[PDB]
């Protein structure tokens, strides 16, 4: 009975809501068939009423429909299928699925003209075209960003992209003329929390056909069988949070259809459509979306460890000329402190330190003083070869690694504080009308939120940067034991 507020909110049971959105029907039915539980809004929508302790039967649910179930409801490992059927007036998608013991059919009203398969096929082939064009994996990202729009019709259409700490960046956009763009904000992890995040992951689409909408609740609330709620995971139609309802309404959107990328059992960031009037996407298409979530995935998947590869690549060709340099001319500081080939263009940083016998060269900065105190803190830990940090001197960030023991070979990268890198202003932007909650749940108050999060830090250093320092600390132990 518990209200969910701002403090409640990141524990919120969003999986059991007991709910569902109006613009279908549900019914669901245990092991044997047995009806347990139906949406208040069986009979409106469908022409009778599921009661439970009732087993379905033929038209009043019509025959394909059971014959369906009954594959499904006689197979082991979690059921998945669809019809389509004529159920009184109307034509019907009938989406079932079966999670945990518990069998869910989903009725929504398809008006649709056209065939299934062919609307499904073609949808298809025209978003995933998209993901053989582009080798830059943002290229893909913006893309597919401007297609989803021009096929959808969404009003805006963006790309998050989730960092390290799973705080979201909006990498791309495609919206109508009118509205304000949100191009490079950033957002935390918070403004997704457990729940939420965990279901982005476990269903490739959600659609939210109507913001504003009158939840249509399931009865029972409790399962019989567990007295315990029931789990609508992978169910369509499960209702919303009323917290992002208002984030929703707050900001003035009223349809929302989210397409995620997952790539290893992280949420790598997902494409959210939005439209200013309610909407809805036929169950065919949606599939469409489906598949080419799986694909996409796939392939940023692929884009990503091609971009590391060639980071990989350089570093090397890098360490190379370092190699090549060193031995001929003999001192390190000057291949080390080169301009190009340089160790500040090893690592993307603010600044570096090259640091063997007792001399100290300080390249894009200051840093004598910082890599002295770093030092100091590993006197306790003698056994060190590496040390980094995104917490701390006057930079927050500092990789060091050690190459000479006896005569303090060190090298270090330093990082400023992590900086809003796209910001806008200029010109007030409209009032938005704020709901009851605050106004945390506007964008402006999810950036603000971030700021809190991320100042005091630098940007992480990548699972790449470390291995370059890792290569670079052995190359450099080989030149002095070597001569
Ligand atoms: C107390 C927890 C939450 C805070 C704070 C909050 O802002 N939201 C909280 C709970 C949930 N948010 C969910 C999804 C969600 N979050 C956002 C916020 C942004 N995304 C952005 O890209 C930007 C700015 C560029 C913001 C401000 C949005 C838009 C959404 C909708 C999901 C989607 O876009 O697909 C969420 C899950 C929602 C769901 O059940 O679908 C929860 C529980």
């Amino acid at each position: 009975i518990t209200p969910v507020t701002l403090a409640n909110c990141e524990d919120e049971p969003i999986h059991v809501p007991g709910a569902i959105q109006p613009h279908g029907a549900l019914v669901t039915l245990r092991a044997d068939g047995m009806v347990l539980a139906a949406s208040e809004n069986i009979q409106a929508l469908l022409g009778f009423v599921a009661s439970p302790g009732s087993y379905l039967t033929q038209e009043q649910v019509g025959p394909e429909v059971l014959r369906m179930l009954e594959e499904g409801l006689t197979g082991n490992g979690p059921w998945s299928n669809s019809v389509e059927t004529r159920i009184g007036e109307h034509l019907f998608d009938v989406i079932g699925h079966s999670y945990k013991e518990v069998f869910y059919l989903e009725f929504e009203i398809r008006t649709a003209d056209t065939l299934s398969i062919t609307s499904f096929t073609l949808n298809a082939q025209r978003i995933i075209a998209q993901v053989q064009l582009h080798n830059d994996t943002a290229s893909l990202l913006s893309n597919v960003t401007d297609e989803l729009r021009r096929m959808t019709g969404y009003d805006r259409v963006m790309a998050y992209r989730f960092r390290h700490d799973d705080s979201g960046e909006v990498v791309a956009e495609s919206r109508r003329e009118d509205l304000e763009s949100y191009l490079g904000q950033r957002y935390p992890a918070s403004d997704i929390p457990a729940q939420a995040r965990r279901l982005y992951i476990q269903n490739p689409i959600r659609l939210i056909a109507d913001v504003a909408y009158t939840p249509m609740r399931v009865f029972p609330a409790l399962n019989p069988e567990t007295n315990e709620s029931f789990d609508l995971s992978y169910s369509v139609l499960r209702s919303v949070s009323p917290i992002h309802c208002e984030y929703l309404t707050n900001m003035g959107v009223r349809a929302s259809m989210s397409i995620s990328i997952v790539v290893g059992g992280k949420l790598w960031g997902l494409f959210s459509c939005h439209h200013m009037s309610p909407k809805l996407i036929p169950y065919p298409v949606r599939m469409s979306f489906q598949i080419f979530s799986q694909v996409c995935s796939a392939i940023v998947e692929r884009l990503e460890q091609g971009r590391i590869a060639e980071l990989l690549r350089v570093s090397t060709e890098r360490r190379l000329a370092l190699a090549r340099r060193a031995r001929d001319a003999d001192d390190l500081f000057g291949a080390l402190a080169h301009p190009d080939d340089g160790i500040a263009a090893l690592i993307p940083c603010d600044g570096a330190l090259v640091m063997l016998g007792g001399r100290t060269l300080s390249i894009r900065g200051d840093f004598e003083r910082q890599a002295g105190n770093v030092l100091q803190r590993l006197q306790r830990d003698p056994e060190r070869d590496i040390y980094h940090t995104d917490n701390w001197g006057d930079c927050c960030g500092v990789l060091a690694i050690r190459f000479h023991r006896q005569e303090s070979g060190w090298i270090f990268w330093f990082r400023h504080e992590e900086v809003h890198r796209i910001r806008w202003g200029g010109k007030p932007e409209k009032l938005l009308t704020i709901g009851p909650s605050g106004p945390r749940l506007t964008p402006r108050g999810s950036f603000e939120a971030w700021e809190e999060v991320v100042r005091g830090h630098s940007t992480p250093w990548s699972e790449t940067d470390l291995a370059i320092a890792e290569k670079l600390r052995l190359d450099l132990m080989e030149l002095c034991l070597n001569h």
